[PDB]
């Protein structure tokens, strides 16, 4: 292995007091697992590649794959208006938003989170029915859980299924992810890590509206690397392969970052400075005018695809370059700085590419 994983990861774990981390890398078709520290600080139970971590917003890549799958299966087309697939949105602003804009955070300024008062399905429908766009559709990117959350919800229901059903019964089994969960079952609680807050309490995920779609997957590094493997020359089912290809399609760009379904990608080679900038709050916190594509673009293999994710007590990152057959998954039970995740992953990936 050309990479020096221990030498890059261990100083970072110390610098941010990360209790445990599961790292998995792919190179030349083989998976390598590097496990550090503890899943549970009071028992001392060790992290393995089967430890379940909250992967937070990395869930959006699975949600995007599910939505692309529903589109390939005929439930909807990406250029359909959103209200074509939700009778309760007819006449609302979503008459003028496409499913693709919803999935790529460009509907027009949907916020990062639902307002605190939205705590039921009924209040969720009312929220979207009364939503006032900040920007014209397709012109501005504001990263948003309500946006891709609604995409995942409506995509699944376009096949007559709840999101959780289509994810748990179709997408995850077809991807080969048998230890990946929206809700961790009884048989697997022994493997579920605790997270540790920035204030340092043991904490686990708070359920919320459309949490499953936007940030609610629990999985280990082995299962998550298997999903990344499917994103690098998947040999198999035509519908699922077409779905994955749609997630590698670009719909707009902000600076050097191109927004796909779930995945965000960069030209490869990519500098650390560019990858840091694309994952900084200058991109993730504020609404930015996008570079527009007249038609969506199949982006290609010689690119760095990535996604960050966090919960109250967890911090995750995934990046891969399909043309190189290299990948890194980093799942931690501390929500530690995105810049540290990016710097470490860029260093390791640069070495794997040698
Ligand atoms: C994803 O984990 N989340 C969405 C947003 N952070 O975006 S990032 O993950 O791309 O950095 C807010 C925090 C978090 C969440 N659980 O809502």
């Amino acid at each position: 292995l050309t990479a020096t994983v221990d030498g890059i990861i261990q100083p970072m774990l110390k610098a941010y007091r990360i209790p445990g981390m599961a790292v998995a890398v792919l190179k030349d078709g083989k998976a390598h697992y590097f496990n550090y520290g503890v899943a549970n600080r009071e028992s001392g139970q060790r992290v393995s590649e089967q430890t379940l971590f909250e992967i937070g917003s990395v869930s959006k890549t699975l949600t995007a794959t599910l939505g692309a799958y529903a589109a390939v299966k005929g439930g909807f087309e990406l250029d359909d208006k959103v209200s074509q697939h939700a009778p309760w949105l007819k006449g609302s602003a979503f008459d003028g938003v496409t499913m693709a804009e919803l999935a790529t955070y460009s509907a027009g300024g949907l916020p990062l989170q639902f307002p605190d008062e939205v705590d039921s399905n009924d209040k969720m429908q009312t929220y979207y029915r009364s939503w006032s766009p900040v920007y014209p559709a397709g012109t501005h990117r504001q990263y948003s859980n309500p946006s891709i959350g609604l995409f995942g919800h409506l995509a699944a229901n376009s096949l007559g299924q709840p999101f959780e059903q289509l994810m748990s019964q179709t997408l995850l089994p077809k991807l080969g992810l048998h230890h990946t969960y929206i809700q961790v079952p009884e048989s697997a609680m022994a493997n579920y890590a605790y997270g540790y807050s920035k204030e340092d309490k043991p904490i686990r995920a708070t359920p919320g509206v459309l949490a499953a779609e936007a940030y609610g997957i629990k999985t280990g590094s082995a299962d998550l690397l298997k999903f990344v493997e499917a994103n690098m020359g998947y040999q198999g089912d035509a519908a699922l392969k077409s779905a994955i290809a749609l997630t590698h399609t670009g719909f707009h760009s902000v600076g050097e970052m191109t927004q796909g379904l779930g995945w965000e990608s960069y030209d490869y080679p990519v500098t650390e400075q560019v990858l840091l900038a694309g994952n900084s709050p200058a991109v993730s916190f504020q609404a930015n005018p996008v570079t527009r594509f007249a038609v969506p673009k199949a982006m290609g293999e010689q690119r760095l695809y990535n996604k960050t994710g966090s919960t109250g007590g967890f911090g995750a990152y995934v990046a891969f370059v399909p043309a190189r057959g290299i990948a890194i998954v980093m799942l931690a039970n501390r929500n530690y700085p995105i810049e540290a995740r990016v710097k470490a992953a860029h260093a390791i990936l640069s070495q794997l590419a040698e």
